[PDB]
């Protein structure tokens, strides 16, 4: 790990070596825009905005990406709900239960799966207001997702409206699946074959599949 100083809260960013190439730009861009982020109470809190930068990238094959943190109770870990109450993670767990045949579990966390990096495209929102910080994160969000997609083989984005033009934010032709959000009407996430397709796409690329059952909390 390594640390660098910013001129605004949270003052210090700690990062895994694999993120070094973006850190100079990140510090510059965060110093420019952070006053707009810090006007508001946020999800997550400022001290948690950057905790996913402690994750390695060189062992990652899939990025599972949502647009922004939970509007309340974000932890800094995308999708994480320690008490297993947020609808998104319960719906994801239900999909994985059907795919894997694991019926008995207590929770689910995308951040304990080998080869998967869960991601929030925007790293904060004003508390209670989805997508409220989009304009502020936009340059950082592009910088970070382009860095991720130098490493992963498949990008899976959740939310058709929010990610329809995600290609335009990238600099490579990385394999990208854009599926329904867990809260899409007519229970369209339930029927979505996106999780299953990821391992088909990895196998076609001669990459080891994801063991989705690793996310269960027993």
């Amino acid at each position: 790990m390594n640390s660098v100083t910013v001129s605004h809260a949270p003052y210090t960013i700690t990062y895994h070596d694999d993120w070094e190439p973006v850190m100079s730009q990140l510090v510059e861009f965060y110093n420019e825009v952070a006053s707009w982020l810090l006007r508001d109470e946020t999800s997550p809190i400022p001290d948690k905005f950057f905790i996913q930068l402690k994750q390695p990238l060189r062992n990652k094959r899939v990025c599972v990406c949502g647009i922004d943190p939970y509007p309340k109770d974000g932890t800094g870990v995308p999708f994480e709900s320690p008490n297993f109450t947020k609808k998104s993670i319960k719906e994801i767990a239900s999909s994985i239960s059907r795919l894997t045949g694991v019926i008995d579990y207590k929770g689910y966390n995308l951040n304990i799966i080998d080869g998967v990096i869960p991601w929030n495209y925007y790293l904060s929102c004003k508390l209670g207001e989805t997508k409220s910080h989009a304009i502020y994160w936009d340059k950082i969000s592009k910088l970070l997702l382009q860095h991720i997609t130098k490493h992963v083989s498949v990008l899976y984005c959740l939310g058709k409206t929010d990610f329809s033009n995600i290609r335009a934010k990238l600099e490579s032709p990385v394999t990208t699946i854009v599926g329904y959000h867990p809260a899409a009407r007519d229970r369209q996430f339930e029927k979505d074959r996106s999780f299953e397709k990821i391992n088909e796409l990895l196998e076609k690329d001669n990459k080891v599949p994801i063991n989705w059952a690793q996310g269960f909390i027993y």
